[PDB]
C-alpha cells in the first residue's frame, strides 16, 4: 500500500485528508522534522532528498512530493470521486490554478512565521501580503459556491483548508473575512477531515 | 490569438518561450506593475484581480494565471511538441513535481530581493534557503540528462531557466554551481528562448 510521510498538523494534513475522501488505502507515517528521522527511526533524507514532508511512497516503491501534485496524482486514482474536474475540460484548469495560487501565495507566505530566526520587519510584510491575499479569497467565496469550485468540493479545499488551519496557532486574526471562517468550520466539519484530523492527534 | 500579459524579464518570460517554442500564435501586452496598466493604457486589474503577471487571455476570452498552470495549459495546445510528458505517464507526475518545486520553493525564495522594503535578515535567509534549494538541482543535474527531465526540454526549464536569469542582476553568485551555470546557458542558447529575449528587450 501507498505510505504517507507527515507531520501532524503540517500541509501532508491535505494529502492525508484527500485519501480518506477518495477512500484509498494507506499508511501513515510519523516524520520528526527536527532530525529528518522516521517515527520507525528511518533516515527520512533517503525518502525525500529536498528533505520536506509531505512526501508519497507509492507501492512501486517511488516517492513523490510537493503538495500539490500529490493531491492530483491522489485525486486521479479515483477520478469517479470527482475530487477534481476531468482530464480535458478547461474547468480542471481552474482547479489547478487554485492549487497553484494556494502554494505560492499562501502557503508560502507563512515562511516568516515557521522561522525561529526571521526578522519582525518581514512577518509584518507576510501578514501585509497573507492580508491582500485572502481578500481575493472572500471575493471569490463571495461569488461562488460553498468551495473554492463552487458546488464540487475538490482536493483545492483540502488544501486550503489546511494551510488556513494555522492561523488559529499562530493566533491569526481571520474575523476581517467572515466567508474564510465559514468556509474553514465548513472544510472541517466533514467526517473525512475530522477523521484525519483525529488521526493525527488534532483533536 | 491569445493576449499575454507581460513584464520584461519577469517570470511571464517563461510562457513567452514556451509559446516560441511551440510555435504558437499570440501577442505581448506590455503591463507596467507600478501602476497595474496596459501599455494601451487598460486597466490591467481587470484582467488580472490578483494583479500580477503572467496572465494568460485566451481567444473565448477567459483568462489564465500562475505561471506554472499557463505553461501545462500552453503545452497541451500543442501535444506532438513533446514540452511535456503525455497524460498518463508517471513522467508527467515527474514533471509537475519540477513545476511545484520551482514555483515555491525558488521562484518565491526571491521574495525579499524583490521588496524594497525588506530586512537584510531576511535577503540573507532567502540566500540561505536559496543556496540549498540549488544544491539539489545541481545533484539532480550531476545525475540527470541536459535538462531536468533529463533528455526532453521541457516546460519545466523554460520557468527554472528564467527564474535563475535574475540572479546576475540581483548580483548573485552560481559559481559554486557550475552545472547550474552550464545549464542556463545551454538554455539561453535555444533560438526560441533568444527569440523571446530579444522581443522583450533583454538583449
Amino acid at each position: 500500500v501507498m505510505k504517507l510521510y507527515y507531520f501532524p498538523g503540517a500541509c501532508s494534513l491535505a494529502p492525508h485528508i484527500v485519501l480518506r475522501e477518495a477512500g484509498l488505502d494507506f499508511e501513515l507515517e510519523n516524520v520528526d522534522l527536527g532530525t529528518k528521522k522516521t517515527g520507525s527511526g528511518a533516515d527520512f533524507l533517503q525518502v525525500n532528498p529536498k528533505g520536506y514532508v509531505p512526501a508519497l511512497q507509492l507501492d512501486d516503491g517511488q516517492v513523490l512530493t510537493e503538495d500539490q501534485v500529490i493531491l492530483q496524482y491522489l485525486a486521479d486514482l479515483k477520478p469517479e470521486s470527482g475530487l477534481m474536474p476531468p482530464s480535458g475540460t478547461f474547468e480542471r484548469y481552474r482547479l489547478l490554478e487554485w492549487l497553484a495560487f494556494i502554494s505560492t501565495e499562501i502557503h508560502k507566505t507563512f515562511g516568516p512565521f515557521w522561522n525561529p530566526e526571521s526578522p519582525e520587519a518581514s512577518k509584518q510584510i507576510a501578514l501585509g501580503l497573507l492580508s491582500r491575499r485572502l481578500d481575493y479569497v472572500e471575493d471569490r467565496l463571495e461569488a461562488g459556491g460553498p468551495w473554492l469550485m463552487g458546488d464540487r468540493y475538490s482536493v483545492a479545499d483540502a488544501y486550503l483548508s489546511t494551510v488556513l488551519g494555522w492561523c488559529e496557532y499562530l493566533k491569526i486574526d481571520l474575523s476581517k473575512w467572515p466567508r474564510i471562517l465559514a468556509y474553514l468550520e465548513r472544510n472541517q466539519a466533514r467526517p473525512a477531515v475530522q477523521a484525519a484530523m483525529k488521526a493525527e492527534g488534532l483533536i
